[PDB]
């Protein structure tokens, strides 16, 4: 069981800079359509929720990419959950 | 007879934050499918209704978990029903 | 029947300083999520409407708090309705 | 046969300010549930349609209330149909 | 002969809030199965019909309960028929 | 003379939940074939009739089981007949 | 006597996710026709009923498969019956 | 036995972009009606299910087309099943 | 010879709203049993046929009631046959 | 034989705005019940089908009215079929 | 011996779009009654079965029409059987 | 076969200025209702899709008008597809 799959209920309520963490994954994991659909929600918590709805088709390449981007953007949050 | 099973007709007309009380139960009690099916109703009273249709396969672990989450989200609602 | 519950059709069309009456209620009655969700409407009449959708889970503590904040912000409006 | 019951096919294609004419009827004719259900349609013509589905249980008090509110909101439309 | 048993042909064409009048009877008169079977019809007039098919096993407790809930939900319909 | 053997003309005109009272008796009193044959009638009064056609080979075990299941499903009907 | 053959009256009133437990058995035990026929019932308790009507041609391979799928989908229900 | 016909139980729980894989097949294999009927389900897992109900009249052209489109949309999923 | 008794082969091929013309006759002419039996046919032409099988025990009250209800529901068909 | 009765197989595959062509016919030809039943189909081609099942009791007023409404909504379709 | 009369057991297990192949035959070969009766089955394989029960009164016009419509809707199935 | 009807899968993923190509077609081909319904989608790819659902009732006048407006708005895209 991966790191993101266990604390999923914790992250969806605290990540703020949705746009800059959405940017880095554009070229590899997801196509154009999935990038566009996220703009429909128009609230910080809801958007992230929709993203985790696509966790059904992630394998280790894609989950590991997500953990990579989330460690590069915030060195205080990922640290804070990993300590527990 | 448990607390939730007797006053069931009272809660389905008053619970507001459907999403945040659905969030906490994801990882343990129910699978992904039951989590997705609830989005179909698209009205605050109806959604909760569908959830109580699954009370057929709950035992004390699950009823006690739900009572726990409802005590954590509203410290005024559960209080108000427990007084009566 | 409380004061706010009777003239509800009167208030939603005249309250101007939505932000400063939303501020005082933050710490006690409602959580973070309901505070954020109100930003979706983006019009003075619509926003207040959404707030009154949550009156289903208010008891005397919360209704009385709202009456309190509305008396502190506008000493001309609440008086004007109370005279009639 | 009342005024609203005869020209029903005419009104459902022209009424614009659905929200403010729905507001005035809240306290007397319909309960909370019917007030909430109308938000499901999300199109100006469809919503009013659903409202007329409740004409089955209106009597003269309620039809007269509806004609009253529709005369108070638009002094050009109700006049325009009554002339014919 | 009870009130519900004589004007049965009048009610099946006018009751709108099927769901909220079905809710109140859940705990005492009927079991879970009859509560679920009503969802099969999926039209306002048809559903109520099926309910009256169970009038064969009602005695005064159950007829009186139904009359009670229908007086509590609509104070205009029961009034309007009782006057005649 | 047993309870069911005397009011045989009374029950066949009032029992509604045929399926759930047929269910409980499956494992002990009757075999699979008689369970299947009852589906041929396709009417609430007729089906029950067919069941009583097997009263020729019941002894106290089976009649007592039937009275048991019918008291468990309807606590209002069996009471209502036993009072008289 | 197998596990499913004794507590059959217990399962038909509690299994909720009919579709996802019907899925796993598709490839080996039953053909396409029996898979399609189950859609006719359109109620959670009834559908499951029809499945057990095919228990006439099951041997240990098929009963063991069904017990397998029901243990994989719900680790709380099969446990709760196995304890008694 | 083809690739899609063996791992059918694997795909129906993981395919995300239903719309864009439905789009490419329009012009050749299926008519307009089958394209329209898929909108009824309104849930990610259910929709795809209905599509596989038409596998009765596919031959190598049509199955091969489906494998082609599913390889073009997700270069990570089809890989992941083909490795095993 | 009455009106309905002469054109018996004409009506059984054209009456559509069987249910709403069956409703009006419930309270006086026919009992509950005959009302329930009609649901067995499940086709518009066949149902009416069964009703005319009971013309053996009709007198003028009941035939006149039937002609009354069919004139009240359809003002175009009864006219069209009466002209000829 | 009327225009609508001959080309019936052509229209049922092309009429799009079911709602606005259903609106105009409400007041004269059909009652409320038939107006409500049409919402059950929930697909553009199927709905029209059900409507044509009622052509059994139409005379020249009703068929001619339908041809009128269909000429008022689409001045391009009725023209296109009438040319042939 | 015609084509349809030889592969009768082959077609009844593979034809999917029952409705659109039933549509084209309406105007010439069969009347309204047989067109309505097919709706009773409510399963894809069974419906077609009933159709072939009318093969007792087909001559070359009607068999040739059915083969025509079945070649027009599916250009892959008729091909696949004709090759063998 | 027209130009738009063959490369329809190409256009639905690239057209940007929905509003200005919807404007020019207002007065002739489609009525007010179809113009209003398109606002429901609220995503650039989805909207155009809905428009192509009305291709069932276009003839050469309307398809030719659509091709005209799309050639007038973008002199780079229509050229780009016509070259292939």
């Amino acid at each position: 069981l991966h790191f993101v799959d266990q604390y999923r209920e914790q992250l969806i309520a605290r990540v703020t800079s949705v746009e800059v963490v959405l940017d880095k994954l554009h070229g590899q994991v997801l196509s154009q359509e999935q990038y566009e659909r996220v703009l429909a929600e128009n609230t910080r918590p809801s958007q992230m929720r929709k993203l985790f709805s696509l966790s059904q088709s992630w394998d280790r390449k894609c989950k590991d990419g997500l953990y990579q981007a989330l460690k590069e953007t915030h060195p205080h949050l990922i640290m804070e959950l990993w300590e527990k």
